[PDB]
């Protein structure tokens, strides 16, 4: 039962020039089995677009080759992101390249252990954000947390669920 080709894809920008689909297919060959690769090219001169993008056989191998950034390929250090799966309608097909996430649903008896003892297992934590009321300082139900990395918060919104303290919680891309 595959997963969906487009969790398994990663879309790799700042690529040198001289980059061919051998070349970047030789280097993230290293972390899993490739599908796909390909280098994107101008339809007339055949030069090199800069970016390209890598299909693996499964989720783990992308979260493998994710791991072992930053990756160096034809000496050039490049930037690799998985591909836009939920897309903003405003803006079709772009990646919200952010290191924050907004967590709902969590209510009054979520703790700042809860969020953090789920949450590090998609990233390094830099800052958890329990938020409360500005009059009352009672718990709103909602939380931020920030992620040292850009990687953690896009395989968090990629699920269908998130459960927390035993709350099926509601999470976004933050700001
Ligand atoms: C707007 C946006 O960044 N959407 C995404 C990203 C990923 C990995 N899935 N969906």
């Amino acid at each position: 039962p595959k997963e969906p080709e487009q969790l398994r894809k990663l879309f790799i920008g700042g690529l040198s020039f001289e980059t061919t689909d051998e070349s970047l297919r030789s280097h993230f060959e290293q972390w899993g089995t490739l599908t796909d690769c390909v280098v994107m090219r101008d339809p007339n001169t055949k030069r090199s677009r800069g970016f390209g993008f890598v299909t693996y056989a499964t989720v783990e191998e992308v979260d493998a080759a994710m791991n072992a950034r930053p990756h160096k390929v034809d000496g050039r250090v490049v930037e690799p992101k998985r591909a836009v799966s939920r897309e903003d309608s405003q803006r079709p097909g772009a990646h919200l390249t952010v290191k924050k996430i907004f967590v709902g649903g969590i209510k009054e008896d979520t703790e700042e252990h809860h969020l953090r003892d789920y949450f590090e297992q998609y990233g390094k934590i830099e800052v958890i954000e329990i938020m409360t009321d500005r009059g009352s300082g009672k718990k709103r139900g909602f939380a931020f947390v920030t992620f040292d990395d850009h990687d953690s918060v896009d395989k968090i919104v990629i699920q269908k669920y998130h459960t927390v303290n035993g709350h099926n919680c509601e999470v976004r891309k933050a700001l």
